[PDB]
């Protein structure tokens, strides 16, 4: 037998950082969960019990805290690139670092119409994420994403004209509820190293904001022919607005809300044009994915 | 042996309702999870296999949908009271109904600075809940709550002057992070029946809004001496603003964020006044509760 | 305003203890999650910011570890009683302690047909729990439970003869699937104090084992007329076998498995006597509760 | 813009099947959660709103039930291969099907020392899974796995001799607790089609059993030098016992249990050789992965 692939590290490292502006008294908080996995010349730890090649996962944890102390943690694309580069530069036998960061929302509270200097609310479990792969001699690959953005529209969604055969019971419809949890990932062109990532720092927050805005507006405004058609429109717009993105991937559940026929009860009308009360379905769910790139 | 207590019904009934304004084209959605448990002269279903006394749980489910079709579902205090009253009036041998409702957030989207007519976002997993107990001959008892409101302040929290003995290692502090998930319940005076609940309908949404606003403002503005002291201030204000509330109960976890001593690494200073990076603790957590009523 | 009730403490304290037999080399592990909430003359911490009455929750955490170091942690009824008694005896102004313990399964592995001395498996998320309320001058109240015991029988369950009215669509049946997650609690007679709890130590594990065995056998063997009727039979037997139990409470979801009519597809027969493939329903679910005590 | 990749289908389809032996009266149940995603000439549904190429996800759901009605559902490798093959053969424009199956445990109850004919218990949340990729013209690729197997050993684990630098605080140890949740995947050689999968049917259950047995025995018996070294030993043995496996992948969290220094309290000794009470850590956790293949 032989080791074909190996990676190891520390997962679920929770980190909080506060920035305090001494002039204005305003404080800003960041909270993240970080995972770092390393690859390199470490096969002997598996095959020969040679621990000398192992940077202990506990040390990886310490490094994450030290790195957060000495560097900005925002945008996460930059922090991830700093953290990954550290491992490949510090350890001769480590040749790749894989850094995953999930950013949790702490939104400044408005109290009596004014932004509070040091109080925050978790407004939704929507996350902003990064995956950064730093590979010695091959640069830095970054995938940025938003996830856990849950939306619903109560009309202006249709689904008709699909294939009908002996396995089909679904009725065509010209008016249905559409609800999903949005998972959207944009993949940046490969960066040569940390200097290049630093040079594009302003684009990271701006592109996240654009991806979010395009997703919300397109969902709200499209008279949707299907999840497939609406999601493609979203991806097309993101690619048009940021030339440094190579691909956009969406993964969307179709969270179904079923009509309830109540006509058995005193002829109560609750279907088609008369539908008011619906039964949300926990499972099963449609799952629709697409990766859109450039011509 | 004898049956000392029994209740049964249907849990986890998901319900969605849409309201469509034909004039303006504006749609409004409501989504809830409902549980209804019944009590009454049903002991024989347990002791003698006498199913004749059982209103099937499936029928309870149907009733929830029918009731939502024929009545407003907001405020939830009213819907719960209608639903509970139905069971005690319809079935001679059912003498109490216990209705729990969890309301999920669907907040209207703003697209380009204007409210969208039919698109919604789940902004946080904060819930608005009701517990309604309808007991034949004893009226309607309603407990309203908010839950899952997660907040953090990065300064203006202290904790010193507590008991110190041979079990104590905790250092006194004059500046710490305070974070919690708020669970707040207000209990209404007993209502004689549905007519009285209807007469107070406007107070339900207003009191929820007040409870939320008082919670947020007090948390943000109090230079907190302890969770105990800050939570009491919240409860006192709610009772002062709504005379029809008898008690307010808060249940608050103290979600700890620990300093990380990095001084072992190149004398790095990250404690006390120099603390910037902290480790959020998933467990254990403090848990502090209080019920505040009138003199 | 006035404080009507208050309690506070530490939740989610994870504890592991190992016992090592030096003679045989056999090791035995215990893992628990513990919550301790205190009550007493602590109102001033809420109303006057008087922290002098507060035993810090951090100290409560330390006490749990120290107590586990110096005492047996099994049976949990005994450990809970020791832990609760500590607080009411040590602190003059603390008058009640409420201790909740969840015991996690670590079952010794059998390797090649023999019990391994120091290797364990988590066989299911079934828990054994205790709630112990120690109240100064009123003794020790203990409720023991098992929870998370998930079972299914594929036949020998019926449900017919229930009330039928204009809200009813459920068909009567003489053969259905019955599946539930068992939550069963037995409440002990009040104990005068720790000496009395110690005197009954052997009864705690034996009664847990009996409750489990009665639950499983009754479920498997009863040709069930309803959840109500089968659960009553379980409770009756437990009360008959342990005279020191005052009441038994069961709380049982009815986890539904629906027939799927496939007759639209080539006349495929999959209902009634021909039913082979079913759709498990995640929600809603029936919820049936009963508390059984002595004549 | 262009569609680079697309797949869509139905997720979270819960399925139960019962087998009834008329001769013996013995019933056997199977419960699974199934996901099927399709690929093929479907780009126009995304780019042109052309739904004619879409096999509706609802139809995919129906197909899963129909297929389970007409075929054995065990071993899951066979059922997955039947289900995937169906889609590529039935629809000219569908060229790949991706089938994921999670099998839930329903273990026959022993009542009074004998196997019960129709009563079952969920003994642990351990799962047996399959991923089957059926690609037109490229055969059938199957990855089989077990997951959610949670184990702990209280001694006979060591970790010393790792890299020490200015980021390291971890002490070397010759005796620690080792606990993990096992995720193990074995990848079969490519099969030419359904006939070949059928020819190997007996190997699927046998290899699952072997993988499980090797995992448990190796964990229990290895005086472990690291997670890396123990996991490699497991993978090596599986590859030796089944020649039709090409690779074995393990992904193992290192779930830490920390010593608690109690020496501040009356000189209590609870570290090193005296350690009895430990604090399980929910996070962070080590994560160690390896893929082992043939020379
Ligand atoms: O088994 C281990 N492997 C590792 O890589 C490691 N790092 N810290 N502790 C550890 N234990
Ligand atoms: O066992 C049952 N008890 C009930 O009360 C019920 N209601 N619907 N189905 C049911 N099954
Ligand atoms: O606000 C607090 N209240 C308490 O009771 C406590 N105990 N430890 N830390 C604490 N913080
Ligand atoms: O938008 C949809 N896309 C689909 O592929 C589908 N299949 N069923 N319903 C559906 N809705
Ligand atoms: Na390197
Ligand atoms: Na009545
Ligand atoms: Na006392
Ligand atoms: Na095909």
């Amino acid at each position: 037998s032989a080791v074909k692939a190996a990676r190891y590290g520390k997962d679920n490292v929770r980190v909080y950082k506060v920035h305090k502006d001494e002039k204005t008294g305003v404080q800003t908080v960041y909270e993240m969960t970080v995972c770092v996995l390393l690859e390199g010349e470490i096969e002997t730890s598996y095959t020969k019990a040679d621990n000398s090649v192992i940077v202990a996962t506990d040390s990886i944890k310490n490094t994450i805290y030290i790195t957060a102390k000495q560097n900005p943690v925002t945008p996460p694309e930059l922090f991830g690139s700093i953290l990954g580069t550290h491992f490949i530069e510090k350890y001769n036998h480590i040749h790749a670092a894989h850094v995953n960061i999930v950013c949790h929302r702490w939104t400044r509270m408005d109290i009596d119409g004014k932004p509070h200097p040091h109080s925050f609310i978790r407004d939704s479990e929507e996350k902003r994420n990064v995956q950064v792969d730093v590979v010695e001699g091959k640069g830095i690959d970054i995938k940025s994403s938003l996830s856990g953005l849950t939306v619903l529209k109560s009309t202006n969604s249709q689904f008709w004209g699909f294939l009908r055969d002996e396995y089909t019971t679904l009725k065509e419809t010209w008016d249905r509820i559409l609800s999903t949890d949005v998972d959207a990932t944009w993949q940046w062109k490969n960066f040569s190293g940390l200097q290049e990532v630093r040079s594009h720092v302003p684009k990271f927050d701006a592109t996240w904001a654009t991806a979010r805005e395009v997703t919300l507006k397109t969902f709200a405004e499209d008279n949707s022919a299907s999840v497939q058609a609406t999601m493609y429109k979203m991806a097309e717009q993101i690619l048009a607005r940021q030339q440094l993105i190579e691909t956009v991937e969406y993964s969307l559940p179709n969270k179904h809300y079923f009509e309830i026929d109540l006509s058995w009860h005193k002829g109560l009308q609750n279907t088609g044009k008369n539908a008011e009360v619906f039964a949300p379905q926990s499972d099963p769910n449609g799952l629709i994915k697409c990766t859109v790139g450039r011509s």
